[PDB]
């Protein structure tokens, strides 16, 4: 059977950016119909995003200016980490590339070697974008030179993919569903029913309901792989407020007692929140560390969120897809949300079927699968690499037993300064080394080509790489005025 | 234990050839200011006119070593190669091309087979080879480089010359060779690790780290450390070859020949003033006498040299690196060379090995090196499985078995997605492209079912004007392109043998 109409189920940022590049790509010949509830509303949250998400606005031409100015957001180059090595002991996990490698051994062997000979600066001043999170600058570079992502309202994003969709011919239907209807024979989805009593047949499925996964949990019955045992978060609260300055360039991430705090910059509004387990703390302590962690006053009262660390044992299940929280759901310490969902959208539009086969659905499990276990293991590293032991939640994260896959690259890393990317893991080698030497893993021996040369050539080879690095900065004008310029946000009213 | 013994100071390399050389080049080139490094050959040992294809890695490896090109081509006899030529694969007398580069243009939603299976249903395609410049360059036997890296290629080589090549580079990074065989290896009695290599005259080298290049016989990762191997023989049957090499009767061709027969496949290689041939065959179905008779009968020119016979079997090391010791080509494993694949996964190894050079050695580094190399070889071995199992062939017991066997689920899935849905992924450092994953499916006859929808946003006119457009520009940049024998003269020319000696009809 040709697959000829997609029905989507929930709109937020899920359901429409699957809309937006399903039909900007194939729109000329599929109906897309997507249901969502006007009771659901997500303007006022701000979320950080990664570069990948750049990608995704030139496949579907998106004007960058415009979809910035439309969701009063602003750049973003790295992350601040505050608090997790210990206490009072901070680093940043920038985006871009640390220095010149060599092909057989990467930068962070010369920089190990320069450090040991006392002839090196911090790791991260040899890498333009950390100075561009520290010095509160950004511009574009020529030739993709300044690797970006951007802080943004996600709310307003979704109006902004919602008219985007409408244009190329999205069919949206407000309501709410109150059956899933399945084929006898195949087991497959054949309908929604409306809480009005409409049908909406369909071909494949989208599942954006959140975190009940209503059609590929509640209706086709596939479990989630729940990961407590190592990510113990599970609740968080968000609130805005006031910005008190002008916007910086990075997302904070600040470890507290038993959990952590955002802090993410728009162009008229700073989002807040705090990440934390019910297992150690509750609620009202939650929202005392938090309030006493904001600059300026809060403008909303706080919204509490539950959440599982888990994975939908498969997205794809016979004719439906399931899309962000259906899917799974990681914290937001790496910013991997938007990621997510994009990343399953652009793999169902490069495996779209004409007629549904169990081996294309097969082969995007396993890369689905794959992804979200590399992403997992990385988020369970800043949990487990720390030197902290003052309260439970830090001695338990530092004892619990952790995945192999793990372990084998944290002491690759800890025996000789190796870090290897494959496939189409998210994190690049950087990350793995920046992740890992700020929460203080430190290699035994660094390979030996850095040892060729002698310590007045090792300090000149880094100190041009620093020199360029701050001719580079220097070109780069503030923040603030580079939005001014580029992408000005109407003032929220 | 000292820790300060554990340093890898001290390098040996047990065995010459094309992989102690190529492991002695790369790691004196890099390392050889740090490293006492020594190679251990004898020199009854080893083939002289060995010739051999190659793919577009060894360009990189001689970009690393600061190889230049043209003298290396020079100095081993050695021509261009932009493909294979697989006869009589799909079915008798039904023939195709697997080229290196890329087969039109892809969307970012989908590869450009895609386009072209549904040209192909409505009519305006041509054949697939049309829309690929180094296909079209292997079939009119042009070549030269083009800006940018735009011809992708690789070389035929004589490789005993290139051994000698890379002995010269590397004793001019200082390795010491010491001309003699091996008569036992010392291990250390606490912890297993190599010792030290006892000549056959006495001569002890101690080291800290060896290098198994010893071939067949694996004195080091073998008859030492005992490390067994996985049997492939359930998926390839064959397991012997006789070779020979003949007079040029013409220009050089552009491609490595691969010309299928009743029970194993037949190579032609060209070098600057002589042709490589052997039949690669399964003693189980055959004998050396009827294959011989199959090679006689497709040679052309005189016979330069007696056919030799060699046997071998396919197989990977189940460790590659254990304890003091890398095994690198032949103690390593062994695929025919049916993709050209022996002097890669040495230049794999190596690079490998430099990527991860020890300082001292660790159980974690080791565990990294073998995993890595297991599951590149698996990927080559899946491969090489698909010439095989992918044919319309019927026609011997030979063909029957190799159509109706059972196959590594890893390679089962991926020819079910081509049959299902026209689709290909390359996964890591995985080698081969999604264009050889493509170019041989369709070669040897498997038909996608469906094709990526993006594809039927098109009009004929739309999708003939697309294609017709790839195909100008696939001809004009060839017509660009001089015969292979005129750039060679230009560029890389090497001396002809003074006395060849041709046997009489």
């Amino acid at each position: 059977r040709l697959v000829r109409r997609v029905v989507i189920a929930g709109g937020g940022t899920a359901g429409w950016m699957a809309a937006a590049a399903l039909s900007k790509l194939l729109g000329r010949q599929l109906q897309i119909t997507l249901v969502e509830s006007d009771e659901i509303g997500t303007v006022g949250v701000g979320e950080a995003t990664i570069p990948s998400l750049v990608t995704f606005h030139r496949l579907l031409e998106i004007d960058e200016a415009q979809f910035m100015a439309a969701t009063q957001a602003t750049f973003k180059v790295g992350i601040a980490f505050e608090h997790w090595r210990d206490v009072d002991r901070h680093y940043i996990h920038s985006f871009g590339h640390t220095g010149t490698d060599h092909w057989s051994a990467g930068f962070q062997h010369f920089w190990l070697k320069a450090h040991a000979r006392g002839v090196a600066r911090d790791f991260g001043d040899y890498c333009l974008e950390l100075r561009a999170a520290q010095e509160g600058r950004f511009a574009h570079l020529p030739n993709g030179g300044m690797n970006y992502a951007y802080h943004l309202d996600a709310g307003l994003y979704a109006r902004f993919l919602r008219r985007f969709s409408e244009g190329f011919g999205v069919q949206r239907i407000e309501g709410r569903i109150g059956s899933v209807q399945t084929d006898a024979h195949s087991g497959d989805i054949a309908a929604l029913v409306l809480d009005d009593g409409t049908r909406i047949e369909g071909d494949l499925f989208l599942d954006c309901t959140g975190f009940r996964a209503l059609l590929i949990g509640q209706t086709l019955g596939v479990g989630s792989e729940d990961w407590s045992r190592w990510l113990f978060a599970d609740s968080a609260l968000a609130v805005q407020t006031e910005s008190v300055g002008a916007p910086v360039t990075f997302t904070r991430a600040r470890a507290d007692r038993a959990g952590w705090m955002w802090r993410i910059p728009l162009q008229h509004r700073v989002g807040n929140g705090i990440v934390y387990s019910s297992r150690y703390t509750d609620q009202d302590s939650a929202a005392q560390v938090l309030e006493h962690n904001l600059q300026g006053r809060a403008l909303t009262t706080p919204r509490a969120l539950r959440f599982t660390p888990n994975q939908r044992h498969r997205v794809w299940e016979k004719n439906c897809v399931a899309l962000g929280l259906a899917s799974g759901f990681l914290e937001p310490i790496e910013s991997t949300n938007i990621h997510l969902i994009q990343r399953g959208i652009v793999r169902l539009l490069q495996t779209f079927p004409q007629v549904i086969d169990p081996v294309d659905i097969a082969e995007y499990n396993r890369q689905a699968a794959e992804e979200i276990a590399h992403i997992r293991d990385f988020v369970i590293l800043h949990y487990h690499a720390t030197d902290r032991r003052d309260t439970a939640f830090w001695r338990d994260c530092a004892s619990m037993e952790i995945p192999d896959s793990l372990r084998h690259r944290m002491e690759l890393f800890r025996q000789s300064g190796r870090v290897f990317h494959q496939g189409n893991e998210l994190f690049a080698e950087n990350s793995w080394i920046q992740v890992m030497l700020g929460q203080g893993i430190v290699p035994r021996h660094h390979h030996p080509v850095a040892d060729l040369m002698g310590d007045a050539e090792l300090s000149q080879f880094l100190e041009g790489i620093r020199q360029r690095v701050e001719a580079t900065l220097a070109r780069l004008p503030p923040h603030a005025e580079f939005l001014r310029r580029y992408c000005p946000a109407p003032a929220p009213p």
